[PDB]
This record gives structure tokens, C-alpha cells and sequence, in this order.
DNA sequence: CTAGCCTTGACC
DNA sequence: GGTCAAGGCTAG
């Protein structure tokens, strides 16, 4: 579906384990890349969507992972370029 | 911090 | 050599 399971934007391409939009890429990347770590200031559980998403990272993250984005992907030594171990996973999706 | 566009590079 | 998901850069 062209929808992100974020925040119901534009999916770009496979992210972290699965189909989102650019801005969650980028969101999730630099979180796990600097151990970012947020504070809900309502009840953790926000609405996220297009024009929410910003307003509250923690729950952002939290609903990054509980829809399965994936902490590994991430990678802790920075390289660039080639494929992961998910390049096989992304090929059965790609047939669902 | 955000998010669009850019560059890399192992896999095929 | 091409793909396309990683990381990188930078206005706003
Ligand atoms: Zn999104
Ligand atoms: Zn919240």
C-alpha cells in the first residue's frame, strides 16, 4: 500500500524492515543512529499522522517500532551503499 | 529537528 | 552495470 503504517504519508521505498515515507526513514534513522530518547508529555499514546508526527517523537518511535521497523537495519559502523540481510526479506513482500 | 534530495556499494 | 536501501547533507 502507498500509505506509511507511521503516519499514513507517501511510502518512498522498503525502510527498516518495511514499506514508509521519507520523513520516517530519516526520523527513525536518527534516532537509533544517536540513541535519541524522547519524553511524552500527554499519555503515550498520541495520534500520529501527517501533520501530528512532529509534535510528538516519543510517540513517534514508539509506533515505528510496534509496527516492526527494525532496530538492525540501522547500522552501527555507518557504511554506505550494498544490501542487507533483509534484501531476501523485502523480495516475499514484494510477491504478497 | 525535520524531511527532501543526494551518494554509495554488495547483491543480483 | 543496474538496483535500491543504506547513510549524508543541508534549507528552513
Ligand atoms: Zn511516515
Ligand atoms: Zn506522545
Amino acid at each position: 500500500e502507498e500509505l506509511c503504517p507511521v503516519c499514513g504519508d507517501k511510502v518512498s521505498g522498503y525502510h527498516y524492515g518495511l514499506l514508509t515515507c521519507e520523513s520516517c526513514k530519516g526520523f527513525f534513522k536518527r534516532t537509533v543512529q544517536n540513541n535519541k530518547r524522547y519524553t511524552c508529555i500527554e499519555n503515550q499514546n498520541c495520534q500520529i499522522d501527517k501533520t501530528q508526527r512532529k509534535r510528538c517523537p516519543y510517540c513517534r518511535f514508539q509506533k515505528c517500532l510496534s509496527v516492526g521497523m527494525k532496530l538492525e537495519a540501522v547500522r552501527a559502523d555507518r557504511m554506505r551503499g550494498g544490501r542487507n540481510k533483509f534484501g531476501p526479506m523485502y523480495k516475499r513482500d514484494r510477491a504478497l
